[PDB]
DNA sequence: AGCCACATCCCGGCACTCGAAGTCCCCAACTTGGATGATTTCTTCCAGTCCTGGTAA
């Protein structure tokens, strides 16, 4: 699978799990954490399955070991070794004002409080074109899209039963759910 | 190899600095020569009383 130039890094992982057919949860547990204890015991102690964990700044001080996993992916997957790096987000050197934390992503520093931690919303008539979860969701300060006709981003309860897509790790539908395909100022605070 | 209890750990939060002039440094402190003789040191009288044995002829 290609990255996309927008993708979030734990998309990318699930649909790379996938597209080699490690669908359920004991090959996603296998496929990734076994794989890489075989390769080496740190690129596996540093590593925890469930997939809201496996980003840096929700990580504590073991970092460079993970990112030693990350690079033996790149191996893996034919990459180079700042493939998935230019993705991730880290912690910032600058504290942002009064010791804020702040998270640090190529460029850009959003405060630790803006990132939208739970309840991941979705576009359906962008994931119709290109499904997999895509960057600039989980910000805060973002409500409704631009294109598209505009109007709201499609909110967690779709039918009667919240959705994000990390306890839960599908595109389309999620749990109970269906395959997803169901005021005019945001448009201007979209554009963060 | 998978599941559960218990350790800590770091961010967000909170509270403090705290009134409000300074008061001199340094180096030295004395040598010598002698301390007196001649005499004497008290005497009279007195120094309580009564209770509180065991054992055998």
């Amino acid at each position: 699978p290609e990255p996309f130039a927008d993708e979030a890094l734990e998309s990318y992982f699930l649909r790379l799990s996938q597209e080699n057919g490690f669908e359920r949860y004991r090959i996603f547990s296998g496929s990734v954490q076994d794989w890489l204890h075989t390769t080496d015991h740190a690129a596996a102690g540093a590593f925890p399955l469930e997939l809201s964990r496996l980003n840096i700044f929700h990580a504590s001080r073991s970092s460079g070991l993970r990112v030693r996993a990350l690079q033996l992916v790149d191996r893996l997957t034919d990459g180079a070794p700042f493939r998935l790096l230019q993705l991730a987000l880290c912690h910032s050197a600058i504290s942002f004002g009064n010791h804020y934390k702040a998270v640090h992503r190529s460029g850009v520093d959003i405060p630790l409080s803006f990132i939208r931690v739970h309840q991941i919303p979705c576009c359906p008539d962008c994931l119709r074109e290109s499904a997999y979860v895509r960057q600039c969701w989980h910000f805060k300060p973002y409500v409704g899209c631009h294109r598209h006709g505009g109007r709201l981003i499609y909110s967690c309860p779709a039918c009667g039963e919240s959705l994000n897509y990390l306890a839960s790790e599908s595109i389309n539908h999620c749990q109970c759910g269906f395959d997803l395909r169901t005021p005019d100022e945001i448009q201007l605070s979209a554009l963060a």
